[PDB]
């Protein structure tokens, strides 16, 4: 339809949809037509799939969202209903993430060297420890939901998960501390190449509650390092440290590894 400037990003009729780049909601690359700025427009069947209940639930969550603002968090510019459906519209991250990275990795045949994980990594924690200071959780950390622009960029995205905490496993409620297991189990991974516990979640609760992880090589990870990521996978959420102190560390090994 025609362009309603008043209502800046909250009505599809100031965006152009240019491409559609996912789907399984759809998400399409669009720019946004007052400002050229380019988004990401993701598309949720909220009235399809959903309940009364859900759909307030959701979009609370989306609203706390939206308050968030970090260049390492990925912007919720926008969302609002229209055409019977959920709009999203998200900052646009479309160069790359750390699950490919990791690839590339695998394909030379080496490791990421130990300064090249801390240069990525205090960038997450620091995504991660304005979601917390804002009370936010992120809930979906992975290495495939760490976005890295062309400049190398960390831009943590939105929100069978792919690090499963033991009190997810036995369906315990997700809290900050959830977050922080995400988080070392993915410390770990750019240090291995491979997640701590890479079958079935009876095996998986048995290999969590005994560390049965291979230890990362100690002439290639500071005990700094390999410390950190034992803290946070402690299968007691008590026992893993706040995001506050682990941004902390990622911070002084960032600045000695450089
Ligand atoms: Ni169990």
């Amino acid at each position: 339809k025609a362009l309603r400037p008043d209502m800046g990003y909250n009505t599809l009729a100031n965006f152009r949809i240019e491409k559609k780049i996912g789907r399984g909601s759809e998400v399409y690359r669009a720019a946004c037509l007052l400002d050229g700025v380019p988004v990401a427009l993701k598309k949720v069947q909220i009235f399809d799939l959903m309940d009364a209940k859900a759909r307030a639930d959701c979009i609370k969550e989306i609203d706390l969202l939206k308050q968030l603002n970090h260049p390492n968090v990925i912007k919720y510019y926008a969302s609002f209903i229209e055409d019977n459906e959920l709009n999203i519209v998200l900052e646009l991250a479309d160069a790359g993430d750390l699950s490919r990275m990791i690839k590339h990795f695998k394909k030379q045949k080496r490791l990421i060297p130990e300064r090249t994980v801390w240069k990525y990594f205090v960038q997450l924690c620091s995504a991660l420890e304005h979601m917390h200071s804002r009370r936010v959780m992120h809930r979906d950390i992975k290495p495939a939901n760490v976005f890295i622009t062309a400049t190398g960029v960390v831009k943590l995205g939105d929100l069978t998960p792919y690090y499963m905490s033991p009190e997810r496993i036995h369906e315990n409620g997700y809290n900050f501390k959830s977050d922080i297991w995400s988080l070392g189990c993915l410390l770990y991974e750019m240090a291995a190449l491979q997640s701590p516990f890479y079958m079935n979640l009876y095996s998986l609760c048995k290999k969590i509650e005994q560390c049965d992880y291979p230890p990362l090589p100690s002439d290639h990870y500071s005990e700094e390092l390999r410390q950190l990521v034992n803290m946070c996978i402690n299968p007691d959420p008590e026992k893993r440290p706040d995001v506050t102190y682990v941004y902390d560390v990622a911070k002084r090994m960032h600045a000695c590894t450089a």
